[PDB]
């Protein structure tokens, strides 16, 4: 039940009409690996690259999770991937202020050979074509997950369609689907989005429920009525993580599975929510994961 | 991961301020309502009842996602009974009777799937049964064990033959006492300890517990101020509350032992808040983690 984790690692900015926070931990395969390491018995495994500002007191939080960065490069001199947000009132959708890819704008992906014998294998937000490089080097996976941005879907759509036309599950929320699909229509859309390979597609709207659509037909996962929503920053990502990370653990990737593995990626995603970056995950326990899972079960 | 064996039945449960009938209860049905709280993927049980233990029983397991498979049923039969008696104390207590029962004759079968449970908690039984038991378990991580002044007396060395065989042994400081033949709890530790058992917990009822191990002596104080009703079933939810959370965790170190000694110290007080293992009807996740911080801060 391996799971290997690729995505951004990076220091974000973020900004709500309520308060800020800068040079926050961030990056799509830290807010995956936190969420997914709830679910895992053995280290989850991480490729990946950062610059020599990255602190070890970010290496450490993520040790402590027992996450494993060996597969982690530090460029010396580099400097970490950056981004900067900006959320409105309706506390969900925002504005990129600013993307410094750096040293992932020249990453080799390279996947230690320990690591080409993972099962379950999340493509986290990054360049397309990295997803595709990390991807090639797994020998046998039992499952590929994986979700994008806007910014991949305007600069590389042509990458982008070669990475969804290998991909089990595809995970996106509703602005990126209706881009992806040219139609305001999230049924249309599941079938024009599937159609580009993807058997599997998962659409998050945002706080508000997640559709997964399948050969089996839709389920829809209910939003929590009274979540607290302080920083949306990572929800989609967290939600990536609990998904997988309860695949991984039971191993199984049937029907009744993935959509009990969508209410564990919301309950995932109502924590990190609650405050900036990933910090809700500090002192998170298994008994408050078990409380929300059971909340969402109920509310389905 | 977690498989439980011990006594389902009914117990007679009398004290100075009321008395509960026939009561759903037994080592085996606290030990896997507690633990339930801890597993994400149904508790195994393996066991015996009579035709009378109804599917209301069941159905009351069924909604922890305790799987039943290995719980047999004697048509002819009945469920296993005990009564007991408590007083002003609300602690100790007299044993009015004891009906094995189904499990008089009862031949511990374990499933083939059940074989390969690595956590395996050996509940309060005929220590003969418990050792049948664990002979059938392929290759287990860790396995608990509790019994009680029953088997202490009745057969004690068919006990130190399981106990030779435990990792950890959990029993309240009367138990102790009586094992030792010394009060001293410290020397009781290592006279039990030189029986088998690497861990060793001494629970004095709702008034603390001790978890003795090669690395020293760990203190979990007691809760000043829990409502206590009912102590039946109260040392069982805690072995079931401990190790739960080990299972969950998959770690067996001293450092998750003694969290997992204060998961199961929240779970006990939870427990003696009512008559039979009914305080769990409504109990919720929240609640327990909440009892939890409290015995952590204290
Ligand atoms: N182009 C990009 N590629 C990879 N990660 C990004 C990009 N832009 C922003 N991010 C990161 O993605 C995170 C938020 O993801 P999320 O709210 O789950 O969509 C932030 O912590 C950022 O570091
Ligand atoms: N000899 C025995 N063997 C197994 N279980 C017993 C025995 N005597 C009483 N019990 C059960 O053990 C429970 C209480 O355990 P406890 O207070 O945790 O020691 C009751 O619900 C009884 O059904």
């Amino acid at each position: 039940l391996s799971l290997l984790v690729i995505g951004s690692l990076a220091f974000d900015d973020i900004e709500t009409p309520f308060g800020r926070s800068d040079n926050t931990l961030g990056g799509s395969s830290t807010y995956i690996a936190l969420s997914a390491s709830y679910f895992t018995d053995e280290p989850i495994r991480m490729v990946g690259v950062v610059g020599s500002d990255f602190g070890k007191e970010h290496f450490d939080l993520l040790h402590a999770k027992n996450i494993d960065t060996r597969g982690i490069q530090v460029i010396e001199d580099g400097k970490t991937f950056r981004w900067a947000g900006r959320y409105h009132y309706d506390m969900n959708t925002r504005d990129t202020l600013d993307t410094q890819l750096n040293v992932f704008a020249e990453f080799d992906p390279h996947v230690p050979q320990y690591y080409r014998d993972s099962k379950f294998v999340c493509l986290g937000n990054i360049d397309p074509e990295l997803q595709l490089k990390v991807l090639d080097q797994i020998d046998d996976p039992k499952l590929v997950v994986c979700d994008t941005m806007n910014f991949w879907i305007e600069g590389k759509p042509e990458e982008l369609k070669k990475v969804l036309a290998r991909v089990d599950v595809f995970i996106v929320n509703d602005s990126e689907a209706r881009l992806l699909s040219g139609d305001p229509n999230l049924v249309k859309t599941a079938r024009i989005i599937r159609e580009m390979g993807p058997k599997t597609l998962i659409i998050k709207k945002g706080e508000h429920g997640a559709l997964l659509f399948t050969d089996n037909g839709i389920f829809a996962a209910p939003a929590f009525p009274l979540e607290s929503i302080y920083d949306p920053t990572g929800a989609g990502d967290t939600f990536a993580g609990g998904f997988i990370g309860h695949l991984a653990r039971c191993g199984n990737t049937s029907e009744a599975e993935m959509r009990k593995a969508v209410l564990y990626g919301s309950a995932m995603a109502s924590f990190c929510v609650e405050q900036f970056g990933p910090y809700r995950y500090n002192d998170l326990d298994l008994l408050e994961v078990d409380d929300r899972y059971q909340s969402f079960l109920e509310l389905s």
